[PDB]
């Protein structure tokens, strides 16, 4: 009914973590930094990006710490009970068949 | 260094909450629902600043369909028990955009 | 690279739908977007495939729509070269009629 | 009223063309190739501070991210016939990021 779109150009924070489901489909997790400048100063936003499927395979193979990457996906907030029993929330950028990723540079 | 862009089309969840900061500028909070076809619904925490904050408080109501262009910002806060909490908000200020649709 | 156009605007007239030899549908509209600082930009939108049938069937003059696509500058011919930059909305794009409960 | 937004990532085709004008406004012109191998050529025009930055930092072959708005301008050719040129305008509402 609506539109849920995120566009990021940033730098991969760590070694991408790739995983596989029983069926063989790939899931790759990264953090992606984007930052702003300032004077009279730097604010960095750390985004949790999850790729699915083909893009997960490309991401897991070619991305490295410091990779500059374009990502188009959608926002998803996952709900989970912490070990102390209270609700927590995690907002991720989901990059699947409806999204896009381009390796830059 | 880099691009941080969110584009939403969705429906306001409730009447906007407008407040003001010591320096007088306006801050308006809303929740925005976006849904995809079975049906799944994402709830977004949207925060308007400055001029778009006044407009949003002025014209948005619990039903309104709205276009929002902003940036993601995960802010950290502390709960009742001194435990860390994080909330990722879509921040809409001079570099963003909001359009009431209809 | 990346080639992405995002429009919210009003359908300028009733869609034109045609069919290509292989039978696939192509629907042309014009989409008005404007800003006040007064100026209206008239976008040439071309839908392909499933969205073309949907667009021709359900969009009308004055419909408010969201469109996501890519820029394509098309060459045609007077004998002199002409060019039209179109927003191409096929399987990689998105179209949503706005409004609703 | 509506929304008019274009997001491109591509390579600058030629060396940017920058000119300054009386009011302090600068204008930079480039062509930008995106390919998906079919290549699409985009006319991109920067205004203001981004035109200054584009002229300083972009060169032929630079990879760049560009966010702007579509603008079609009308002109009469030297044969007297109407022609149209669609450009991506990158001004204060837009954005540019040199990549690589």
């Amino acid at each position: 009914r609506g539109v849920n779109k995120v566009i990021l150009v940033g730098n991969v924070g760590g070694d991408p973590e790739t995983r596989y489901m029983p069926n063989g489909n790939a899931v790759t997790n990264i953090t992606l930094a984007t930052s702003e400048s300032w004077k009279d100063q730097e604010r960095t936003e750390w985004h949790r990006v999850v790729f699915f499927g083909r893009l997960a395979e490309i991401a897991g193979e070619y991305l490295r710490k410091g990779s500059q990457v374009y990502v188009e996906g959608s926002l998803r907030t996952r709900k989970w009970q912490g070990q102390d029993g209270q609700d927590r929330y995690t907002t991720e950028i989901v990059v699947d068949i409806n999204g896009n990723m381009q390796l830059l540079g």
